[PDB]
């Protein structure tokens, strides 16, 4: 036996696996139980904490995904498959994985854990892009992440009842924090250095710890990738939220209050709650999500705006960004004259479809300004730049001003915050030109996957790769992503500095998407009160 | 004895005129010839009527008074104001037209140029210098006709329904001026099938009410509008806030001993001195604005069946050619009147603060959501407060608001209807120019090069100026004479709503350009209407 892959935490013993690597071996500790099975009787409920186990619980291959959807759009697409589930479905979801360096660190070692995205319908800690034994043997981490409840099973909420009360899934995360602070250093773990980063619903997931007083304390620096728990798709209201779960119930033959309806839901399987998730949106979008967090007042105190606005933030270190072209990815799910097997040269009259489809649930008016802010009328017909136009307007509504506002109320107050733009197209991708930079492309190379030789990614890839982990890792050491070469400035209310991540060195530029977030962060608001 | 060539006559008597010398030769001038009976004392207000038949001779042989207005006070002895002062005695009897031909007399039907000045309705005069006419006729050998037409409270106070002071009889007394140009313009030579209006600024505004008045557009054949549309936000108001005006007016001086009988109301008014009047006429505008006008065109029904925007909208422009511009700073001027930190006399470096409370002086009498609206727009989010970039955002506003943004509207409607468009912008600023230079090209300053004053030898432009006048001038004068302005060389396109074609006038050759301030003009246009509805 090897008695480096041997761990006794607080619930009992575990075995794990020595991983390959180009660089040298990693411990990896994979399908750890952190929560008893949310099952049964225990469907939209919180978690428990795992019950102590006798004998040695094997940890060397992933464990279930969490019950989700599974995309059908383009079957057997590298492009979409890569997000699918790799690993058989289950409501018996709730493990944790860690990788450490081989041998396991002696001294106190700065912990990351990763929170995947997934629109919180989807995602899983198993997926190849999220494959952890590169960053650890490159960067010398402690590296953590978990599965957690999505879709209905881990947001649909009857707000105020006990049998649904909402935000489970995020409840999930938290008791995976807790479970890094009483665990972690049995792996060589510092819980007193713990940075959460996560991309997309991952990165929202992060906001709303930040914002959570009971998560607030579990770690110490947060990195938002392409998300921020203020969009307009990452939090519902509780009387849409109430509507939703009614509608999901109706729909699979539910009731035979909020105990009766519960109840038999919960004799439901899986898959018929699953099968019937996305007909409880309001109308045809993209960009929108059935079951995501709920702001009820216990999770969330307030809304995530309210709560950016008010919150002292001194002492806190952020690293934040997207990607060049944040909106291409979603456009292919509904908006009219979009697919990947196309240049997608859409006319105008599908571009004024389009707005109405991505800016979903708003006033006629305030869709006749998005049209007039994103229309050129020296060029108000032409294709290539209907395409772009509304790419932007999904990537900035959803994804850029979001994550924008969030950046300067941090910086505002009190907070150092790092911005950046993720502006390198992977060789191997396999979407389209048109598309550009997608969303969710970045996180290959924040990974390495690059050092993989299986891969064909070039050499210039790789050194590129490594510079990414190195930013990422000393950002988690110290709160600066810097290598004490050009420098990366904080970013600022007023200067609005950020870098481009690319093969070339970093270049500084200021304003993300400054004039067209002025218009969603500033009037739209001021409009739709009115 | 007599000059045969200075002797006319017209429908109602025989005219004496005048030789005027000019560098390129002799001009006949008939200055001050009356085309109405003089609207005062119980003819206040209402209607002109036209000159009665008189023996004998009227010597035409200068100009007459200025219509009873408002003096500026701004910058007193400024050149750049006193320019646009009256020149003659201020008098109610005003209504006098004068009548530039070449000399000797053409003898062939020759076509005419009538020039409509402007002055925001409130002022204005055919006599000031930079509207002499003999240089234009001298040049191109056209016919031109000026008139001058009552402003302010005596030209466009409105008790809308009262036919004791129905409103709009300014635009009255220039249709009536039209109709005299039909009738007499033969006997100086012109051709009344081949007659132009042009204007600038409320001149413009008053050509295209007259294309959008049938009585009156029988009596034009094409038009050109400088820096100016019936359309825009300040040239006409509704029939309540009219009254409300004119209500408030007769209050300030005592009329009643408020409202009542409209009849004893304007009774009480035409009691009043004219200068009276003037001193209350600023008082009862709604707001502290700049580039408003109390006393504007009414939309009563009558001279305007409907707003200007539905009547362009509605309107079939088949057989119409139209010449349309705007000089390259429009706001620049009116910000001197009100915008807090504006002056002719520093670099109006404004700050922030001082940005946004000027967007409220600018754009007067909008909700605080359409207010914002603007600043979201005009704002440079990478730089919101820098002050140079601030004062330029000013001026675009009140310029975008008020001026460039109407005549874009207006443009493209008459092209997209059958009217052929020529469109220009105008960027020379002339060397005399007593301005600063931060307003850079200011609204009215092309008036000057058109009329050609540069070829006057008591003045000190440049001989390039010199050469640039003759060329606006053929451009103009060709466009009266052929509806094209282009030389029968680079080529002046029409203007379309698609592809939005002008041309940069300055000392460079034509030079072909794409969209009036499209991006801003459609904020202007297109959202800001539906943002008011709601
Ligand atoms: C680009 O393609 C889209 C989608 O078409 C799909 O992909 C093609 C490669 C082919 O497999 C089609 O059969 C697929 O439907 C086009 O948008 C569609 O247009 C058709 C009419 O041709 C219409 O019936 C569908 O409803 C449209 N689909 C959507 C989602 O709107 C689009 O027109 C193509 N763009 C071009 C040709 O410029
Ligand atoms: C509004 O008043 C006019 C004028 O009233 C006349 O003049 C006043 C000074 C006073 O002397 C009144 O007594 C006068 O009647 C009215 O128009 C007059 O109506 C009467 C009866 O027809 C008569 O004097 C003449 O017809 C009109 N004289 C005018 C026009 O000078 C008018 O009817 C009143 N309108 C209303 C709605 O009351
Ligand atoms: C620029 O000037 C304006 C106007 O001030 C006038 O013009 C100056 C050149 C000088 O001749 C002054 O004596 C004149 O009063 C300034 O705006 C005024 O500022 C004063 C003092 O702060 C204030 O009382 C007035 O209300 C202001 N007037 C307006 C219309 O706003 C402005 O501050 C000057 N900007 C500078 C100096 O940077
Ligand atoms: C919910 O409804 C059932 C059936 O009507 C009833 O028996 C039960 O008491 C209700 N529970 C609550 C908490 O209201
Ligand atoms: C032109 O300049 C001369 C001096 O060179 C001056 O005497 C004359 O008054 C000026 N004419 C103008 C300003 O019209
Ligand atoms: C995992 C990244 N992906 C899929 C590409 C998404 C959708 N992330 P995020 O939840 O966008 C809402
Ligand atoms: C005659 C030119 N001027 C004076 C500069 C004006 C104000 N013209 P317009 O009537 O402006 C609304």
């Amino acid at each position: 036996e090897d008695a480096e892959l041997l761990v006794t935490v607080r619930g009992g013993r575990l075995r794990g696996i020595r991983l390959k690597t180009p660089g040298g071996p990693v411990s990896a500790f994979l399908g750890i139980p952190f929560a008893e099975p949310p099952m049964g009787p225990r469907r939209f409920l919180p978690p428990e904490p795992k019950q102590p186990w006798s004998g040695v619980v094997d940890a060397t291959t992933f464990q279930s995904v969490c019950y989700q959807y599974v995309d059908t759009l383009y079957p057997g697409f590298e492009g979409t498959e890569m997000w699918n589930p790799n690993r058989e479905l289950s409501e018996d979801c709730l493990y944790l994985n860690v990788w450490t360096p081989y041998p396991r660190p002696t001294s106190p070692t700065p912990v990351l854990v990763w929170i995947y995205g997934g629109g919180f319908y989807s995602g899983a800690s198993s997926l190849d892009v999220y494959d952890g034994r590169f960053l650890v043997q490159a960067e010398r981490t402690v590296l953590v992440s978990m599965n957690y409840r999505v879709g209905a099973f881990g947001f649909l909420a009857l707000p105020g009842s006990r049998e649904a009360p909402g935000n489970v899934g995020l409840l999930d995360q938290r008791l995976a924090l807790q479970w890094v602070q009483e665990n972690v250093a049995a792996f060589g773990g510092d819980p007193t250095s713990v940075t959460l980063f996560g991309e997309s619903a991952g990165a929202a997931s992060v906001g709303m710890h930040l914002l959570s007083p009971p998560s607030r304390g579990l770690f110490h620096r947060a990195v938002l990738q392409s998300g921020a728990p203020n969009g307009p798709w990452a939090t519902v209201g509780m009387g849409e939220a109430r509507r939703r779960a009614t509608q999901l119930a109706h729909l699979v033959g539910c009731p035979p209050n909020d105990t009766e309806l519960v109840a038999c839901l919960r004799t439901r399987p899986a898959q018929v709650l699953v099968n019937h998730e996305w007909h409880v949106l309001p109308q045809e979008s993209v960009f929108r999500f059935s079951f995501v967090p709920v702001v009820d007042g216990d999770f969330l105190s307030d809304t995530p705006e309210a709560l950016i606005n008010a919150g002292d933030f001194h002492g806190l270190q952020v690293l934040v960004g997207v990607v060049k072209d944040e909106g291409s990815y979603f456009l292919v799910y509904g908006a009219p004259g979009f697919s990947k097997d196309n240049e997608s040269l859409i006319s105008r009259a599908e571009f004024l479809a389009g707005v109405r489809v991505g800016v979903p649930q708003v006033s006629d008016l305030a869709a006749e300004a998005v049209v007039l802010h994103y229309t050129d009328w020296l060029h108000p017909e032409d294709p290539a730049r209907l395409r772009e136009a509304l790419s932007d307007v999904v990537g900035d509504h959803n994804v850029v001003c979001p994550v924008a506002q969030l950046a300067g109320r941090l910086a505002a107050q009190g907070a150092r915050v790092y911005a950046y733009v993720f502006e390198h197209r992977a060789s191997t991708l396999s979407w389209p030109l048109w598309m550009g930079v997608p969303h969710g492309y970045e996180i290959e190379f924040i990974f390495g996957i690059p050092l993989d030789p299986s891969r064909n990614y070039t050499a210039e890839e790789k050194i590129f790769a490594q510079r990414l982990m190195r930013y990422w890792a000393n950002f988690a050491r110290t709160g600066d992503p810097n290598e004490p070469a050009p420098q990366w400035p904080p970013y600022t209310a007023g200067a609005q500095q950020y870098v481009s991540l690319d093969l070339r060195p970093l270049e500084v530029r200021r304003g993300l998407r400054a004039q067209a977030c002025a218009f969603w962060n500033r009037f739209l608001p001021k409009l739709l009160s009115a």
